[PDB]
């Protein structure tokens, strides 16, 4: 049983820390993180702080390899992981008063307040420095520009109760360490040109370059050009109870590929910086708010009867919007977004099978770009297939640059959920948008390459009457080197049948794509044969899928017999023990059933839920929400509510005790999923939007917003009524409690 | 693929000879010409400075260190710190200088080089002529490890100059030696000179182990040095033209593997034995070693007529088996490369119990019993290992010298219980040859209860508890990982349960204080009976096949004949996971338990399983060819039997694996004897009666082997027309030959 550590104020539209909690230093850094997909910054202190901290600034796709190989005698095992790297700290300052440096870990201060405005991404930290004979009220404000994402803005104000002098230094610091251990940047240039100062830096080996420039609305008293560091010095005189303020403008221009002439990069960065400096910080808060107002009109969720859950869901939506908005078809979502170092800014199968749906119903360009990230890493997926003695495209378990970054053969050599996950993403995207051009130009190539991998890594049995995957692991990582994992075989067959439907569709031109992929008539015949002979362990009488061959007959352990002194499992059990029971980590059978809920009857879902849920430890960000969604679909209301539990609060109240490392991106997407797919009962079936709304015992009502076929729908669910509204004039047919209505303006349906 | 001979050594029946120095075989020769007396071993590294590629290697059985740093793991039951037998004092080290030119065969001019290992004495002799300035100096360097008083080593150095000249000779004890070519695993204690004796005392970094090395000679030195962890005797010699000048070095090494020996007593014991040893000439110590080898050749020598190559090989193999172990110490064991190198860390594997033991069972009861006592004396380590695997009782490790798991690959160390059933089988095999009541009462029963406790705790019931098995395991076939119902595992476990059951029901044994001390209750015995009865055994009464593991038969088929040579070895050419998801087998798994229990399986059972598993078997391990040869012989497949024998006696001499540079292959050496006596000889004990079914090696006119059963030293000669069996004992031994029961008194002459 996990517990909340409630230390933050509950407001509907803001996260507020009342007083500084030093014990929550890194938790606060994670939670108050700013992000515009292109870049992100932990809520680390601008000024020197000598306590526990993780300074983190990241650019989506700016990465390095491990400094040395982990050796291996064996092929297909990763010798060199890679990770999104700590980049220039462009919020860094130093404040000195009468030889006393501001450092909230050593100095005396009061009335400390930390604010994240979910309406604007305004991050405001306020405190009163008791320094010698002065009370100095300091307010430091920051923004990442949501539209012009290369830009960040900082405002600093001082108000002394007496006349006094201070020194403010503004730094661009590219000497930052990653893994708290090494700097992954080499110097190229530092420069001051007119009122603008900046550096150009380059990664150790990935051939990536970054130029960071700043300028302010105040003439500096001096400046410094050091190695990978530039500083503007201000000698400021404060009049008693007169506010002195400065605004810092930052532009960061990255080249992720390494072909950009650095003189163009410098000129681009300086042009954009100059343009941005023409606006007040107050007007750039408004610019950010207008961006957030569009995304709240498309997707905001109202919860009545829980101030706690209202803040949590709106915080989750804010962090989903910060993680991704379709800025770059070569960007993806990390397991912690850009909010820390743990999980290396890596994409996992979670992006396609859990994060994608939020984007499908809010932002077509976002959803499309998450799939284009994978298109644009096809070549790495093909190289990875060759590392597994296969052909086609094997999408990796963990990656930013497209190559396998997971150095555990137990997962990297056995789990093809990322490959069928990219298939699923394309399928889901086409179910929502039917984007003929994406499928013609990108989707067919991707489906053919993935199919080629599954056809080469899949094998016929001894006598060639069956096709399956041998030596695999499904989503449930407590089963290693099993045969006939139903998730693996089912999703591979779905891919085969989807590719086969697309190649038979004559509105698509396939001859050059199949020729380019090396996909022949023999291949197509093998693919049809492999689809027909795929082992699916399914029983017509019990309605059960068997998770893998031999699963039902495994030694039984009742999860209720596992003590608290014994968790997590990997910390108290011998490594091998967890594999040789019927304890499941997360949805496996229930995963493919979630992904294809519309093809399973009430009784199939009930039968599989009743076998598998009681055997599931829920040791995954993915598990509770999936179980809640299935529970709601089969009318198990108590299970549905219990699994939802603290879905909106996991980071805010640090239920996992590791929010210090960064936010939990999949758990955040899960909260939206649990509300809309779970309580909402959202399903697209025969190209018609279906709702089956059920209650959360804790809420008087909830309301969500989704777009289908260019109709922005509002769905409000209370004890008595489902209220569905839209503003378009034309009929959208919708299914509610399995009956068909024609939505024009409003439908009120009695429960 | 097909392995080829690199034949560079002369063929003689009683010696290994290198004619001329082969620089490219430098480390191969070091391995092949290794001396060992179980207590200690030395590689055949050059005594003088050698600046070519070499592995200097002196080891003491059970003198070991841990890795300097932990390999980190977030998981439990995975080894964080391996251990290994450490390079120790180099006590053969010399330096020779003539007119400021140092003897080093990688630099100097030399001619008429000859290297000799005499298989009848263990005399290791190197002769060469040093062409230095105006002088030709014939150098002979001779050495011995004492096979009886195993603390002692001897070295003799002679010089013969064609002109009057002066040379300098330095004798070193050097304990600054590296292991893994990186680090010295010894700390200084003391260097000392007491009378005509000079020596050092050193201690291991961590393991609380100490050694005293002392030397003295038959010549007053001109000077000496005591440096940190090395002592030197300096000799300023004047050579008279055509007059041989010889010196003899006596060495005594006293070790404390446990750490409770007072170092003043260690030193005094070392000096007392060094002194006693110094009374004997080198020539008399060669005769002493020959007296020891004559005894072992009278017990076990094998004659081969029609193949000088096989005659040399088999006698070389017997020589290394006698060097590896002779019952010197019940805390000593056989390493995978004996004491001939660093690779495999002087570690014991399940091979000791299931492959190496039988040679000792038929030649030397004290050696056979000591191999099992090594395991009795590492019971506590095996119990800690069972706990690391969330089990109870004793889980004997995959790889160890000190009793702790040294294998850091969970894929083997967490999955393979062949070492635990291997100790069970050794106890059983030992009792089957010697029926040693006192061994079983004082030791055996305890070991069997502890192993059974582990098997019953790591073993689990299936979902509805109608079946018992091992889940998430690996059998001897390492190409099958995290399988269920591995037949070797279940079969051998069931055999352990039934043996303990039968020993507990033998009222000539007192099984009260032992079961109590082990915590083995009437309730554990009821579980053991129920697990024994419900044990999953995938056996088809129609086909007579065992299925290697659940789902084995239905796996994707790969025909081994389609694997190209460019793809060998597999681990270097195939993606890590790929070998696991085929029906390609590394080594005997089903055929392993069928071999260990050949007496219970019919001709038809062996042929059905042989026909299914032999053609799926890659024969990777040095373990595989001999087992298949033995089973092939048993079922009348003479061509297969002879093909699988192949180069069995030559694997190290002609370096078929291309890694004899690292050390000799101990299991491969044992397997040659096994292939001859279990294979061609058809040796088998059934209902306590010795059986023979002698068949022909196509390449041999005759072969002859010697074995001891029920205190009868038996000689078995097999030619084309006759089996002749002889002994000198006066009493009747019943013996079964070609399925007929004779009473052997002095001589049996049986037509074929």
């Amino acid at each position: 049983i996990k517990i909340p550590k409630r230390y933050l104020e509950t407001e509907p539209y803001r996260i507020v820390e009342n007083n500084f909690h030093p014990d929550k230093s890194m938790v606060s850094e994670s939670i108050f993180s700013l992000g515009n997909e292109y870049s992100g910054t932990r809520a680390f202190f601008d000024e020197t702080y000598s306590g526990k901290q993780l300074i983190g600034t990241y650019f989506n796709g700016i990465y390095e390899y491990a400094l040395k190989d982990t050796p291996s005698a064996y092929l297909g095992i990763v010798k060199r992981t890679h990770f999104t790297i700590n980049s220039v700290n462009f919020f860094k300052i130093r404040i000195i008063h009468e030889d006393e440096e501001l450092d909230l870990n050593k100095v005396k201060f009061e009335d400390f307040k930390r604010i994240l405005d979910l309406r604007s991404g305004l991050y405001q930290r306020t405190f009163t420095w008791l320094t010698n004979q002065a009370k100095i009220k300091i307010i430091i404000s920051r923004l990442l520009d949501m539209s012009d994402c290369e830009n960040a803005y900082q405002m600093i104000s001082f108000e002394s109760d007496i006349d006094t002098d201070i020194k403010l230094e503004l730094h661009l610091d590219s000497n930052i360490l990653h893994w708290g251990s090494d700097c992954y940047w080499n110097r190229v240039k530092e420069f001051k040109i007119g009122n603008s100062i900046g550096l150009t830096v380059k990664t150790l080996t990935t051939n990536q370059t970054l130029t960071s420039v700043m300028r302010t609305n105040l003439k500096e008293d001096s400046y410094q050009l050091n190695q990978k560091e530039v500083i503007l010095n201000y000698e400021l005189t404060l009049e008693a109870n007169k506010e002195k303020t400065i605004t810092r403008y930052v532009t960061n221009i990255i080249d992720k590929n390494g072909n950009q002439k650095l003189s163009q990069q410098r000129d681009i960065a300086l042009t954009k910086l100059k343009e941005a400096s023409k606006f007040s910080f107050a007007d750039l808060v408004k610019k950010n708010q207008k961006f957030f107002n569009h995304f709240y009109q498309k997707s905001d969720i109202l919860i009545d009867g829980s101030d706690s859950d209202q803040q949590g869901i709106r915080y989750c939506l804010f962090q989903m919007i910060q993680a991704y908005h379709g800025f770059d078809p070569t960007n993806t979502i990390g397991a912690k977004g850009l909010t820390g170092e743990a999980y290396s800014g890596h994409a996992f199968w979670d992006n396609e099978t859990y994060c994608l749906p939020f984007y499908l119903y809010s932002n077509q360009e976002a959803a499309k770009d998450l799939i284009m990230f994978r298109y644009n890493t096809l070549e790495e997926a093909k190289a990875r297939a060759k590392e597994l003695d296969s052909i086609g495209a094997c999408f990796p378990v963990a990656t930013r640059n497209g190559k396998e970054a997971c150095n555990l053969w137990q997962h990297a050599s056995t789990q093809f959920q990322p490959s069928t996950g990219v298939f699923y993403a394309i399928y889901h995207y086409m179910k929502i948008y039917n984007d003929h051009k994406f499928m013609q130009n990108y989707g067919i190539e991707m489906l053919v390459e993935i199919s080629k991998f599954l056809l080469s890594r899949g094998q016929y049995n001894q006598d060639k009457t069956k096709f399956s995957f041998y030596g695999v692991m499904g989503p449930d990582e407590f089963k290693l080197m099993v045969n006939h994992n139903t998730y693996t075989n089912f999703m591979a067959k779905k891919c085969f049948q989807y590719l086969d439907k697309i190649l038979a569709d004559k509105t698509y031109k396939t001859d050059k794509i199949l020729d380019k992929c090396g996909f022949t008539k023999k291949d197509l015949a093998k693919m049809k044969d492999a689809s027909r002979k795929m082992v699916i362990l399914y029983d017509k009488e019990t309605l059960l899928f068997e998770q893998n061959d031999g699963f039902f007959d495994m030694p039984h352990v009742d999860i209720k017999t596992i003590k608290d002194e014994e968790m997590p499992i990997y910390s108290h059990w011998s490594y091998d023990r967890i594999y040789r029971t019927d304890i499941i980590k997360q949805p496996d059978v229930l995963m493919f059933m979630f992904l294809y809920m519309e093809e399973f009857s009430q009784k199939q879902l009930l039968a599989n839920y009743n076998y598998y849920e009681p055997r599931t430890l829920h040791e995954s960000s993915l598990s509770p929400s999936i179980h809640s969604i299935i529970a709601s679909k089969i009318g198990l209301e108590k299970d549905a509510n219990n699994f939802f539990g603290f879905a909106t609060r996991l980071d805010l109240d640090d239920y996992n005790n590791n929010t210090c490392e960064g936010i939990h991106m999949t758990s955040i997407a899960a909260a939206w999923m649990n509300i809309v797919y779970g309580f909402g009962g959202l399903m697209i079936k025969n190209d018609i939007l279906n709702l089956t709304p059920t209650s959360n015992k804790n809420w008087n009502y909830y309301q969500f917003k989704i777009t289908f076929k260019n109709h922005l729908l509002t769905v409000k669910v209370d004890k008595d009524n489902v209220i569905i509204t839209k503003k378009t004039k034309n009929i959208l047919p919708i299914n509610v409690y399995g009956k068909k209505y024609e939505l024009i303006d409003k439908l009120e349906i009695k429960r």
